[PDB]
């Protein structure tokens, strides 16, 4: 009912206000997002400097506002000072380009759904899985549906969903298990006009799951890839094992 | 033996050069870390901007880089335009201050050893759990001193340490897993010259954990607390009940 919705790519971006827009139909509906662009932000929040708000405009049904901060902030700020503690449910993104593998740690649309697992409060963190041509519209319409048969006592506490949508037609959904899908990094080297070297960072991914129900291979397959994590990164095998010979 | 030291606070502080100073005593150190203090920097890297690097001065035992990116970035610059792709052993930190809990996730001293899981490099992130009067020699010379006895083939693939480092005395040390220690978060509200609010980020600490061998626990009875995590943020439990109910 009351819902906050959130981003990476900003306020002006296409997939947060089609979100906004489509869940304002029947919820109560706040937007509170970065005043800019932002890219591989992790989960990074902003303590040592002041945060500012500015009202924006995106819908007489929803309060917009863009803000200094990072998506982490803007979901702390949403809560504390716009909200008055009632949130209950956060949606982050709409993003532009999949958010799968380890590449979860780098995304700024994860970190803005994690903030609010932290919180403890439903949260959801959604991706259309096509950076060159995605389907915002889709990806968003899918939600719609897919929270008509989500029981949320089933998402455990400190857990947030991570949904990556395929921009063609969709299949169907999954819940999946983070894969381990990662990137083979490299830098170009190139010089600046005054003599100086600089590095572009380049990669090629890296796909090698062994098991079959990780969310790169529910995508590729046509289907919506939705799986519960949490702010915890204890190996516990390892932990295990070290005490076991320790 | 190739050890790569990295931190968050930046190539200048004392925490990353008396590391550095103690480990190139009998090992080969590269250290390459951001050239600005960093705060909450989380997993973030750098990809819409080019990257820059500057030879800087520390020791005529160890080579030592500057660069405009994040603790990740260093680590990837690191690897591919420093070491040639050869390196035994990532130690980011010897921080001002503990990273404990969720603040793991905000954490650039915990990112810059996770970018070595990532790529699968036995790394290490240490801390010294006293913002106000750290220890950073004492935190390294602990560092020396569990090299001695630790097997590196014990810590699983794409894990690394976490290392918190109490500032007094060190009764010992402890195997210890991620605690769910976060902060109850509150806005200070001012106002600018100009008439503009803005606001200050505070909070006040939250530790209820149940269990007894976490991270701040073995810290706050006087042991170093050494975890062992990973880049795999799925919630195995929700996601076997998930299955079974739907």
């Amino acid at each position: 009912m009351r819902i906050l919705v959130t981003n990476d790519d900003g306020i002006q971006s296409k997939g947060i206000i089609v979100l906004a827009e489509l869940l304002s139909e029947e919820h109560e509906v706040f937007v509170v997002a970065p005043d800019k662009e932002r890219s591989a932000t992790g989960h990074s929040i902003t303590i040592h400097v002041p945060l500012w708000m500015k009202k924006v405009f995106i819908s007489e049904r929803v309060v917009a506002y863009s803000t200094t901060g990072t998506p982490a902030d803007c979901v702390k700020l949403a809560y504390n000072v716009v909200m008055d503690k009632r949130v209950d449910l956060i949606v982050s993104g709409v993003n532009r380009g999949p958010n799968m593998g380890m590449d979860i740690l780098h995304s700024g649309t994860v970190s803005g759904a994690m903030e609010g697992a932290m919180m403890n409060i439903p949260s959801i963190a959604i991706s259309s899985a096509n950076y060159e041509s995605p389907d915002f519209e889709g990806a968003a319409r899918f939600l719609i549906d897919f929270l008509k048969e989500f029981d949320f006592s089933l998402l455990d506490p400190f857990t947030m969903l991570n949904i990556n949508v395929p921009a063609g037609e969709i299949k169907g959904w999954r819940f999946t298990r983070q894969s381990r899908r990662r990137w083979n990094d490299y830098f170009e080297e190139r010089v600046s006009p005054f003599g100086e070297k600089y590095y572009w960072m380049m990669g090629e991914v890296i796909e090698d799951d062994d098991r079959d129900d990780v969310d790169y291979k529910a995508v590729r397959e046509g289907y919506v890839s939705i799986t519960p994590i949490h702010p915890f990164l204890t190996n516990e095998q390892c932990l295990k094992k070290l005490r076991e010979v320790y």
